[PDB]
């Protein structure tokens, strides 16, 4: 039967495990069964061993199959998310929550996962609190903001409380393990598609195979300077998920007219600064942190293209976005978006 | 700037720790500074990297310099151990503590390191307990019994109380680690020689690179059977450490007239069982478990004399340890010593 000493044993030989080991692990972690030492022997065990996609797929499963669901009928068949795994180590802006705000203002509905910093400055979640948006609405007033605004912000402690005791241990070690890639991968929405930043460049192929299992429109991206966003800066790794299978590519923003931009350039501060920034660009700002914007709110529209070509694709990604912020429909649903809280 | 983000993030890429990192951890350890996540965490990624001599040396240092010493010139500066790290996965009779009583009884002095049970039904000091052998005395008591019997015994609770963090963590994941592998490395009273067992055929070598940092006489075995233990029932793994150098050796008992035994005629039970099986050959019963007894007590005598040949060095052991036995000497010693602990 399955136990500590028996699936541990396996991954320290360097062994993979066997189907439904995974998921009894997490389920004994979700379930406040499992001690702190074996929560972290787990974690650091099946990072060291090298993960494959099935085994990160059961952990991700035991997940949201615990998670707090959105109702029936509430979120769009064609829903993105657009968020990362974090921990790239560098303080930039929050280019994935500014990237949604455009997304949603060009018409794609965004449920969007997230959480606070971990080793930053400033997440998401700390960003959007700092601007005023509600971040720790329920599934039914997500589900109202989706509808009425047409974006929703998902936390991740909220819709996963009985994953309280894997975070706690996540923060005690502070080594990254495969814990870091299931935040982007346990949306309790489940939308089918997504932008995906990963910031561990030997993970990012698992996490597109846990995608391609749903069979989802992902692009699992790297920032070839480390960023879990497509960055300006130089190019980018691209595992593109469609059609239940992987494809990894190289992507070069120069190939769409944008100047490489020097990394000092993305960088943000705290909560308000990053607030700030965000104000900036939804204001029409233009320099290098409106062009890591557009670019990255054009990836998860290409995604979301992916639901149903390559270089048309990110022509009219990049066309919608710009124009989702000249219009002003970015800064607007931003608007409609915190009163929304407050009502 | 020492941090478990950064020893374990050191760990979990596959690299070797520099100097100090390895004794940086173990002192956080040994000091009640180490959550339980980070102290298995710790524990799981030095095992799955493969720990070096350096790093195993290190470790063991640290303990030894928070344990309790014996007073001042107690100790014979050739006294040995027979010792094993355990968990051959086979449920023997205690051959180390047999070997160890033998060897005494034949005027090596021998002052013994040990610790009850983790995966058998009886560890030497559930035997020797069973004996009615007191365990758990004082470095003032365990020198009295070194210098009036012959033999001591370090309940390693005793003499490493603040090693009780990691002990309780190592129960708790249950799986082996290089923490398994201290025991041997650890002894209080710090014999220059001993007869070494190990039951993982690829840390071994490590073993012995310890050992011969440190300039001790030891042979560390493993029984190509599985067994941390001199075999009968096949050949034997033996690193030999002797002026500072290892030397890895095929041993063949049959080259001494050894008959090939079969591991279930040194099978054992609880402790009750394994008292009676020590009585049994101190009283002069011929047999398998005789010849594995007489085989590893000669092995620590020929450790002994490398304090200062091969195959007579050999023949001089198995003289000695035969008759230690066959006088009924080694019979007596364990009376002596149970007499003791009451005196
Ligand atoms: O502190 P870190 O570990 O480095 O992670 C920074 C943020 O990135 C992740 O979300 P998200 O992609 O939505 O944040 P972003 O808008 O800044 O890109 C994560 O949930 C954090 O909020
Ligand atoms: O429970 P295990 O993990 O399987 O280990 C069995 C015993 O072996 C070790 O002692 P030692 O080798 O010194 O004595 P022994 O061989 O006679 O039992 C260890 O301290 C245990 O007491
Ligand atoms: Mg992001
Ligand atoms: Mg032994």
């Amino acid at each position: 039967v399955p136990s500590w000493p028996q699936i541990l044993g396996r991954l320290t030989d360097n062994r993979d495990l066997a189907r439904g080991q995974a998921a009894w692990a997490m389920d004994q972690i979700m379930t406040g069964n499992a001690r702190p030492a074996q929560i972290a022997a787990f974690a650091v065990a099946m990072t060291m061993k090298a993960p494959t996609a099935d085994e990160v797929g059961e952990l991700a499963g035991v997940m949201l199959s615990h998670a707090h669901p959105l109702p029936a009928d509430t979120v769009p068949d064609d829903a993105v998310d657009v968020v990362g795994t974090g921990g790239d180590g560098v303080n930039t802006v929050n280019l994935s929550t500014m990237a949604a705000i455009v997304v949603a203002a060009a018409g794609v509905p965004v449920v969007k996962h997230g959480n606070r910093a971990a080793s930053s400055l400033s997440g998401g979640a700390d960003t959007l609190e700092a601007l005023g948006v509600r971040i720790d609405l329920g599934p039914d007033l997500v589900a109202r903001s989706l509808a009425e605004v047409g974006i929703g912000f998902c936390f991740a402690p909220r819709f996963h409380p009985s994953y309280r005791h894997a975070a706690a241990v996540r923060r005690e070690i502070g080594v990254p393990t495969v814990f870091n890639l299931l935040g982007p991968l346990t949306n309790p929405a489940r939308p089918r598609a997504g932008l995906i930043g990963c910031a561990f460049a030997d993970l990012a192929e698992v996490m597109a195979g846990v995608f391609a299992a749903r069979r989802s429109s992902v692009l699992v991206v790297h920032g070839d300077d480390g960023l879990d966003e497509l960055t300006t800066t130089t190019t980018s790794t691209i595992w593109r998920v469609a059609a239940g299978s992987v494809d990894k590519l190289t992507f070069d923003p120069a190939g769409f007219g944008f100047a490489r931009a020097q990394l000092d350039q993305l960088a943000g501060g705290d909560a308000q600064a990053n607030a700030a920034a965000v104000r900036a660009v939804l204001g029409g700002a233009r320099g290098p942190v409106r062009d890591a914007v557009v670019l990255n709110a054009a990836g998860a529209i290409v995604a979301h293209a992916g639901l149903s070509e390559w270089l048309p694709a990110w022509e009219e990604g990049l066309r919608r976005a710009s124009a989702a912020i000249d219009t002003g429909a970015a800064e607007q649903l931003l608007a409609r978006w915190v009163r929304f809280g407050r009502q």
